[PDB]
């Protein structure tokens, strides 16, 4: 078989990087009881950089030993790209949401040999599921593999914004002291009203991490959570984001992108919030209106914004979110911590082992299979 | 009476600063059940900048209406300083640990009218308690007033170090993307072994905030915590810091400075840790050996260090902690968040009301009173 795999570029200083440590924690299960991936073997030490071109998701020896062709590239843009040229006879396509090889209806149509579209990481935002259903192909993901990573990144961003960390660090490194400058925008999180948009796997992990900070917790969701969860965390439920925005000091977005959430956080919703509120978005950038976020930070309607997701990705050098006031942005990275990579690379291999051996792929990994959609 | 109060300098852009918001959460009590301060009135809106010279801890109208003299200055260094010149006839001296007016034995000796040494904030590190005991003076603090602030700052720093936040933000603001560079040192906190040095008011608050991150929790303390606390959090207790260092990936320091903890974290203890460990110090800088921390980060023995406390404070422009590798420093600021200031300024006023009206100061606020030491 031919496996066509798109990954991001190597580190600037070359591969492999100099690792800070030589081992990472062994995670056994996720908070809902789902087990971590269980491939028969892995050809990497967890902690290694796997998601770039030279890292190869740790798959090359495994695939090539079985006789498979493994093409790894970062060149995925346009019809003259390495990806699009190799696509017509690829049996399997693999990519990460951090550097995604889009499977549009048009590309699926010319992928004449395609049977498996495998996300390394979570979700399938870059794949046209309607086209996949009709083409009869399988679309799979390593469910939950980096959800905790994203949750941690979100809470880290919330604390950094509210406490004024980033400008204060700059003062330390630049030779200043200036206590009054540092604390002029520094608040405690304690006692604030904090809400999540959605309480799925990631949203719930965020809510649990926020609880001992003694905030008042809120959420909105299309499908309300069970009473037992709400009682556990002391959650207040809102039917809409607009209702939640009126009462929250901090909102963290953890919802998928679809028509009801596209440009959900525009000027209308932002202006429902109290002047000086905070917004964190580690979900999808298009859930916010890009320019409305700029204007809110320039006016002070938002005291701060942070996230790791951008519209156009990669963010062009001129993206306005880079230097808008009071931001805590990073490039798209949360789900690609070395810890997260170890799990999703292990799961990518687990799924390939099942596929090549004609054994069922875990039901929880399947997004579409043989003309059938798991969700909506 | 004469009240001599030392505070830090005004914001660079002038006083008052432009506030991000016009209200903050109303905190009613601390986690151990202690109530927040209860002065009869305050002359500020909680959220205001109070700890700089123009902020005056909100005390001027109150004091001057009663006929008291209120001298506020930032000039506290040496015998020709404003502080030392006004000291000989001051009845009351007030300062914050963020910009402390040292009451050495020598200064106490020449403070011929001194009766009350009041910390605005917590502790008394800047006061010679032996001299205070013999002089018969009262030393007081607003107990717990900014403990939660420090706890939040510590957890924020832990997450930022482990996930590689600070360098990744720089890449975003500088026009880069470079996913592999960002994640080359980015790990999840989940599953790591994390320990606190001490589990007092602040240490316990840190342990509680860490718990839902699903870390394995450790601590050391001169006085072990009750079994009920250990059972609550799943704590493993160590008799010494050296023992704890051998098993922890991350250590956060929350102990007072005294002979057993001075230079506790030197090369000997640091080398007991696994290569690539993390250390956070929001307690006292002298608990670490300054140059040993540098060397550990240069060798990689530590993957990261962060804190807001420095030896010499203010840190000179040439302090090696400012630009040592992989640091997350801020100036000394955690306990002076606007939220913390609202509580300690309210408590400073509560104590002064008690003092001037000949009513008892809360027992929990007293460090020494009439020749008697509360602790050791």
């Amino acid at each position: 078989a031919k496996v066509l795999c798109v990954l991001y570029d190597d580190p600037t200083s070359g591969y492999p990087p100099l690792y800070a440590r030589n081992a990472i924690p062994k995670i056994e299960r996720y908070p809902d009881g789902q087990t971590v991936p269980n491939p028969k073997h892995i050809d990497f030490v967890p902690g290694e950089l796997l998601g770039c071109v030279s890292g190869e998701l740790g798959l090359r020896s495994y695939l090539e030993d079985l006789g498979h062709t493994f093409i790894v590239t970062s060149d995925k843009e346009g019809p003259n790209s390495v990806f699009e040229k190799e696509l017509p006879d690829a049996d399997i396509v693999i990519s990460q949401p951090f550097w995604p090889a889009y499977l549009t209806a048009e590309r699926i149509a010319k992928a004449k040999k395609l049977k498996l579209a495998l996300t390394a990481g979570i979700g399938s935002d870059h794949v046209d599921l309607n086209a996949a259903i009709k083409a009869g192909i399988t679309v799979a993901e390593e469910t939950f593999s980096n959800g905790i990573c994203v949750a941690e990144h979100a809470v880290m961003m919330i604390l950094a914004l509210v406490r004024n960390y980033l400008p204060s660090h700059k003062i330390a490194e630049e030779g200043g002291w200036n206590i009054a400058d540092c604390v002029s925008r520094s608040y405690d999180l304690e006692g604030m009203h904090v809400g999540t948009v959605a309480a799925g796997r990631i949203g719930l992990a965020v809510l649990r991490r926020l609880k001992p900070f003694d905030v008042k917790l809120h959420y909105t969701a299309r499908h309300r959570s069970p009473r037992a969860i709400e009682d556990e965390l002391g959650l207040t439920y809102h039917a809409t984001a607009e209702e939640m925005a009126e009462v929250c000091d901090v909102i963290s977005i953890h919802a998928p992108l679809y028509p009801a959430t596209e440009h959900l956080f525009n000027a209308k919703v932002l202006n429902k919030m109290r002047h000086g509120s905070y917004l964190v978005n580690t979900a999808r950038a298009e859930i916010c209106d890009r320019d409305d976020i700029v204007r809110a930070l320039e006016s002070g309607q938002l005291a701060g914004y942070a996230g790791d997701v951008w519209f156009p990705q990669p963010a062009p050098a001129n993206h306005p979110w880079r230097n808008m006031p009071h931001n805590g942005m990073t490039p798209h990275m949360s789900g690609s911590s070395l810890s997260g990579q170890a799990r999703y690379a292990a799961g990518t291999r687990e799924i390939l082992e099942c596929w090549f051996e004609n054994r069922p792929i875990r039901d929880e990994y399947l997004i579409v299979s043989n003309g059938k959609l798991a969700g909506t």
